[PDB]
This record gives C-alpha cells, sequence and structure tokens, in this order.
RNA sequence: GGCGACUGGUGAGUACGCC
C-alpha cells in the first residue's frame, strides 16, 4: 500500500502493466507503440476497448 | 547518479541505455 512498498524493486519489481517481474510499467521496457493491453489488440487501449464490460 | 524517452494504463520516476 505505502510507496516504500515500491522499494521491493530492490529484490524485483512486479509490473502492473506486463506483470514481469524487476522492473515496473511505470518504466515497462514493452517495445510496443499503443496497444489494448486489456484484451491483446494493438492500435487501441483499455480505456477505448471494444469489450469494456459492455453487452 | 544523472539524464532521455515516455506513459500517466504508470507505483512517479529510473528497471532500459550509456558512462
Ligand atoms: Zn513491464
Ligand atoms: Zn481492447
Amino acid at each position: 500500500m505505502q510507496k516504500g512498498n515500491f522499494r521491493n524493486q530492490r529484490k524485483t519489481v512486479k509490473c502492473f502493466n506486463c506483470g514481469k517481474e524487476g522492473h515496473i510499467a511505470k518504466n515497462c521496457r514493452a517495445p510496443r507503440k499503443k496497444g489494448c493491453w486489456k484484451c491483446g489488440k494493438e492500435g487501441h487501449q483499455m480505456k477505448d476497448c471494444t469489450e469494456r464490460q459492455a453487452n
């Protein structure tokens, strides 16, 4: 919860974007330009996802 | 450490790159 929690990076962090460890989304090494990391469709984003809990 | 880039869908910045 605390910001200091991120200090876990000292022993590998948890990227809440890619999921990988060692780094954080804040600075993910994902060589991506722009894509929906919610569905997995490049060109758009989650905020612009087509399957966003919409019936 | 600094910077750059970025995204903020991003912990706030340094995992990357370099020295
Ligand atoms: Zn990542
Ligand atoms: Zn989508």
